[PDB]
């Protein structure tokens, strides 16, 4: 029962005939599904991550100037010359400086002097590649079974993992048998036109074109270090108007001017490894397997008290709990529907077939009550239970 | 003779009949200056620094959140409330999540909740406010003594400080008396419609206006810590869309898009404290009381044997050093220049009464000498030294 007191809760009907049930889960969702003799379940769509990814481009947004040097040659002397200039972690300008003799040349006139800038990226991002069949979802199946505490606990839940190619699998629910599902990963983003970009803990999707246009130094995606950053000259600067000497400066992060950038583009929040795309999933139940919770099961013939004050769920159901004052141990409950003086039924119930297990441990239920005045029979002539019910 | 070796030199003659000299300092600019039976002085301006600042306001650009703390009631029940709401440290906002018997409230429905944050700046900028009467400019003169290594060295200098208000003031050159200067500071940029905006060492000058629009949390300036920063929200975000847990997010450092936003704006190099600002001042020196190194000495009567290879500076003069192989002491130095036979003068002495102090120093001398060829006579007679010169 762990959609009951969710916001987005679908009701799907077994239309009687067949077996087979199709849905359509998508996070932030549920759904709870029922039909003839069999029981109701509540599946729902847990994750949506994405298994391993290849990482194409690497931008940086964090850079650290480190060991300048420089060499510099008086007039008529040709240009200056680092080693510096032919490693890739420095980045080096050449430029002009007054020179004479003050300054160590016997000679005056504009110099040549060239400076060099060991560079070191502390914070980059990564821009990765996804595609459609690399997803993982993961459903979360809780039967109603009508247990104690099974009132919305998100925990209780019998997991299954479907992926794109293995399409089709089946999940075994204990004493209810194995439910088979038939699903269908559509996904409305293209992933053949987009880029899942992290940074920190945090992850985006945004355009192969934009995302290699943005200013930034890049070093081509490859784990364990010492990176060959292209492009520094998008990051760092070089001043000298004076001609004097020649001063280097980084930019400074551009976290914040990234996340001001990444408005528009859809949210994934990483989870540190996995995340969480918006994808609406669309399946198709087998009930077949799928059997009950013992129909050979004889009737309750004691008292049912209510346990908790019933309630409403946002949607127009009942939640009762009851305790059994029996001794007549495993047996169904009564439920009879009254439409306020007892000639038809107009209200179903949602909660199949709900049962009491043990004597001492309390039955929830959830049904569906008809429209205004209604009263429900929980138990059977001798102080049977009644509960007058004002619904809309 | 600093000004030997600068690219942005200016020679400023007397104006043959009265004293006063006026002249224009300023940034990456020198000037000689020169005039009859005068000194030849090297004006700079050196730094441009404005004395104290007082910060407006102070915005902030990395925030930390700390210590997340919250309440949260069931439906019906009004919104929840901590003391954290009243708090300036905490950021806070109110939301709804979907409650029920399994979340702990045995009523279904959709529930009140507020969180919050202890929000903390690590990095801040600081909005300053100067206006023209505040800075002090201070003005290097370096005489042209002639000394042996005073030869374009940014040392020797006579300092002098005039600010706005003390407008004139005077210097005290050692064996030649006393320079009086009149300076008027003008400056291209109201400090009155903008803002000097510093950023850890570095340092704009904004419009007041943008200045104070600028998205960031700010804190009205003021020394020795615990702020209390208005308008958080610019930099925390709450996220909740599935109704389950309000997320708290910061939105990272502003220092890449703040640089990237300071872009047409000017630059000032804000170095430990003082700054350096554009400022084209102009002055006008009083040559009166600025005596010379004495017309009391007699002629020198030995040879002068060049000690460096006479050199061309970058605007068209020339720098002679030489060695006495005299015995005569404190003497001038004969300064005849050649048109090429001895018929006229076509070039002047840039340093100004060349002497030679000590036998064992050698002497330094600037002269301008005529266009094409052209020949040298330091000295008297006896072997007196030539130079053979092509000008042009
Ligand atoms: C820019 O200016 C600086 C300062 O100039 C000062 O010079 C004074 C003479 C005086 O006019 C001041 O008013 C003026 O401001 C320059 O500096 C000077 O650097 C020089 C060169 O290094 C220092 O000269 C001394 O040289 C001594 C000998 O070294 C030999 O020289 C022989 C020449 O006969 C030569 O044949 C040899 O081959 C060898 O090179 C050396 O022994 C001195 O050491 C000093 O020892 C005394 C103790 O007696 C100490 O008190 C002193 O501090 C030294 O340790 C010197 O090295 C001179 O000291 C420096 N002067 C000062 C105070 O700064 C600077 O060079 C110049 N820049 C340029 C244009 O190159
Ligand atoms: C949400 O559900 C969990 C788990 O609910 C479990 O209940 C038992 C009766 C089984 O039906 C099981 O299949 C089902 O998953 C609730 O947490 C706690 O569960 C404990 C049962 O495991 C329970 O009792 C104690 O005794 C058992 C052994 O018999 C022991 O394993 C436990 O550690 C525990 O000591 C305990 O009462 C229950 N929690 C409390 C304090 O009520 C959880 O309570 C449910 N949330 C809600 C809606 O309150
Ligand atoms: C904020 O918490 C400060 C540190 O207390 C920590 O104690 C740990 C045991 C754990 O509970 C953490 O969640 C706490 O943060 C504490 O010293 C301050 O008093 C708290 N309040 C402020 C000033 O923010
Ligand atoms: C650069 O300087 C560091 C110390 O700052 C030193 O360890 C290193 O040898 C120097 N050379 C390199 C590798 O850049």
């Amino acid at each position: 029962m762990r959609c009951v007191g969710v916001g987005n809760r679908d009701f799907v009907e077994g239309l009687s005939g067949a077996t087979w049930v199709d849905v359509v889960l998508e996070h932030g969702g549920c759904v709870t599904t029922m039909a003839k003799n069999k029981p109701t379940l509540d599946i729902e769509l847990q994750k949506t991550e994405a298994t391993q990814l290849a990482t194409l481009r690497k931008l940086c947004i964090e850079g650290k100037i480190t060991n300048i040097t420089t060499d510099s040659r008086c007039p008529t002397q040709g240009e200056a010359i680092l080693p510096e200039e032919q490693d890739q972690n420095y980045v080096c300008k050449h430029t002009y400086v007054d020179r004479g003799w003050g300054n160590g040349c016997g000679l005056f006139g504009k110099g040549s002097l060239v400076t060099c800038a060991k560079f070191q990226c502390l914070e980059s991002i990564e821009g990765k590649i996804v595609q459609h069949e690399n997803l993982k979802y993961t459903v979360i199946i809780t039967v109603h079974t009508g247990d104690q505490h099974q009132v919305g606990n998100e925990t209780q839940g019998v997991t299954a993992e479907i992926t794109s190619q293995a399409s089709t699998a089946e999940a075994i629910l204990p004493e209810y048998g194995t439910l088979g599902l038939e699903c269908s990963p559509r996904t409305g983003l293209d992933f053949n036109e987009m880029i899942l970009l992290t940074m920190k803990d945090k992850a985006w999707m945004v355009h192969r074109q934009w995302f290699f246009d943005l200013p930034l130094p890049w070093t081509s995606g490859a784990t364990t270090k010492t990176p060959t950053w292209n492009r520094k000259e998008l990051l760092v600067t070089f001043k000298n108007a004076h001609a004097k000497k020649q001063e280097v400066v980084v930019l400074g992060s551009q976290e914040g001017a990234m996340h001001t950038a990444l408005t528009g583009a859809t949210e994934i929040q990483t989870s540190g490894g996995t995340s969480i795309f918006a994808g609406h999933l669309k399946c198709r139940l087998k009930m077949d397997k799928l059997k009950l919770k013992g129909m050979s099961y004889a009737m309750c013939l004691n008292t049912f008290v209510l346990k908790k004050e019933v309630s409403e769920t946002q949607h127009g159901t009942i939640l009762i709990k009851v305790e059994y004052k029996g001794e007549d141990a495993p047996c169904k409950i009564p439920f009879s529907t009254e439409d306020g003086q007892g000639k038809a039924h107009n209200g179903r119930l949602i909660t199949a077939n709900p049962v009491v297990t043990k004597k001492e441990e309390p039955v929830n239920i959830e049904a569906e009550p008809p429209f205004g005045e209604s009263n429900i029979v929980i138990g059977i002539g001798d102080k049977a239970l009644k509960i007058n019910w004002y619904r809309k």
